[PDB]
């Protein structure tokens, strides 16, 4: 074996993927897994369809939104502003949106809201902001700090899809370009993604998938339903090219010839960048302790889980997500659409794949 993997467990994991899609869990199913930085197994299965259309089958380049994925390509975005000496994660938000100034606001930093623990809420309601358009970016702001905080800054690890959404605004006044154009020529375009897209051609658009009519009616949309930006999710991507993103991460920083960030950089962001004894909460509910770097997530690793200790990963609703295990040289990436979370559905492959890992040769 040259990726020294116990291909029983590729037979494993297809069953159980096809087993879900055969009892209506999920419509699709892909995976695409590497040793050393070449991928040897992937596997796509199942048909998807938005309701409307017959089914199509699911392939390996089908592109997909990433959701919350979305949230590392902006992570990368800040770190190369720090590189260039525009940015430094002991700012103050308030230096750059002066809407900050204010208490509670103003102790804001933007390495607080990298990693979770800028004590914003989950999400902005948008029933109350009646009268004022979400989706601009100068009244999103105002609409913003005049809603209470739920934690001040250093409190808690709280997942928040609006600091990062903030962040995006911050790319957007530091570069002098919006937030979706400096992503794509700085990260989608330097890295070599073939089939990443804010927004996807009309001569692609067939060839996505799709397992809602609020999915397909998003696709032909140019802006992002209630945020000023889409830095915290509304990419679309490929297997191939999330791949990507995590090879970059795990030789840190480098994809051959194609440089986004520095050692030292991914270095300082696969590291925890939590204070101890703080307590974690997804979504209200409470959550399980665990590493977080600057936008990547350290765990689930180490513990009852297979994963070795240092790997990293994200997850996206789609579902979607990329696991790399350092240690082992090892990198999953997966796309599995369904319209809710189901461990089961999302999380018991990780111990399918990694029961597999053998010693690297
Ligand atoms: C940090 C953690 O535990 N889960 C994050 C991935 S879940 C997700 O997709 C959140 C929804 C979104 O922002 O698109």
């Amino acid at each position: 074996s040259n990726p020294a993997f116990d291909m029983k467990q590729i037979n494993a994991l297809n069953g159980h993927y096809q087993t879900m899609i055969d009892n209506g869990d999920l419509q699709c199913a892909s995976y695409m897994m590497s040793r050393g930085g070449e991928v040897f197994a992937a596997e796509s299965l199942g048909e998807f369809t938005g309701g409307q259309k017959e089914k199509q089958t699911f392939q390996l380049d089908t592109i997909r939104e990433i959701g919350a994925l979305t949230k590392v390509f902006t992570a990368v975005a800040v770190m190369q502003l720090v590189e260039k000496g525009l940015l430094d994660l002991k700012m103050p938000v308030k230096l750059i949106l002066p809407a900050f100034d204010k208490p509670g606001f103003g102790e804001i930093k933007i390495l607080h809201l990298l990693t979770h623990t800028a004590g914003l809420s989950f999400e902005l309601d948008i029933q109350k902001a009646e009268g004022i358009d979400l989706t601009n970016e100068e009244e999103w702001i105002n609409y913003l700090v005049s809603t209470p905080l739920e934690y001040g800054v250093d409190e808690a690890w709280n997942y928040s899809r609006t600091g990062f959404v903030i962040l995006g605004i911050i790319i957007s006044k530091v570069t002098g370009v919006s937030y979706e154009q400096y992503v794509t020529k700085h990260i989608i375009e330097a890295l070599g993604l073939e089939r990443t897209y804010f927004y996807v051609p009309d001569t692609l658009k067939e060839e996505v998938c799709v397992i809602s009519e609020h999915e397909c009616v998003q696709l032909e949309k140019s802006h992002h339903p209630y945020f000023p930006n889409k830095a915290t999710s509304g990419l679309y991507s490929s297997l191939r090219d999330i791949w990507k993103l995590a090879e970059m991460f795990r030789n840190k920083g480098r994809l051959k010839d194609k440089k986004l960030l520095g050692r030292k950089t991914v270095e300082a962001m696969l590291r925890n960048q939590i204070k101890p004894g703080l307590p974690f909460y997804f979504f209200g509910a409470p959550r399980e302790e665990g590493g977080f770097g600057l936008g990547i997530n350290l765990w689930p690793a180490g513990d009852h889980y297979f994963m070795t200790e240092g790997t990293f990963s994200h997850l996206g609703m789609g579902w979607c997500g990329m696991f790399s295990d350092p240690a082992e040289d090892f990198t999953y990436v997966f796309f599995t659409p369904i319209s809710e979370f189901h461990p089961h559905a999302v999380l018991t492959p990780l111990n399918i794949v990694w029961a597999g890992i053998e010693l690297e040769h």
